[PDB]
């Protein structure tokens, strides 16, 4: 029974800090807080099953990160916003397979081969990170500054290509 508590104490802290900090230099903010959480805290304990909620948190926080940068990207994508994804997701790539969101769409994603290649390219992560890269994000980052385009290159095989 204490093992069944030690399982699902480290579920419900693990969904409990994983959605807690879900919500540039903000996502090095947490991963300061994952710094302070886990790298600092957790660390001291979990050299283990925290190396495992690298990947059941962490790499959790690269699917759920993953999918926050895939669900609908408005505006947050640029030649400097999504550069800053590359210190977001880039810096997320600092320690082995955590180099996705910022792979094929940092550089203001709105070609044919930066949402196509935003989708069979940008991978490592989900492939809902193309129509989150050149679809909203190219007529949203078109519409940030940095602009490079609304087009149906970028939104048609961002919104075909992914889905």
């Amino acid at each position: 029974y204490l093992a069944e508590s030690r399982k699902l104490a480290e579920t419900k802290l693990i969904e409990l800090i994983d959605s807690k900090i879900s919500d540039d230099i903000s996502i090095i903010d947490l991963a300061q807080f994952l710094e302070m959480m886990f790298a600092s805290t957790l660390q001291n304990l979990p050299y283990s099953v925290q190396t495992l909620l690298i990947f059941r948190e962490f790499d959790s926080l690269t699917r759920q990160f993953m999918g926050l940068l895939l669900h609908d990207t408005p505006s947050t994508i640029t030649h400097e916003s999504i550069m800053n994804f590359e210190v977001d997701v880039n810096y997320l790539e600092s320690i082995m397979e955590l180099k996705q969101c910022i792979e094929l769409l940092k550089t203001q994603g709105k070609d044919y081969n930066e949402p196509e290649i935003r989708l069979r390219k940008y991978s490592r992560i989900r492939q809902e990170d193309a129509a989150l890269l050149l679809s909203k994000i190219q007529h949203f980052v078109s519409s940030v500054e940095g602009a490079n385009g609304d087009d149906t290159s970028v939104m048609d095989s961002s919104s075909i290509f992914n889905s």
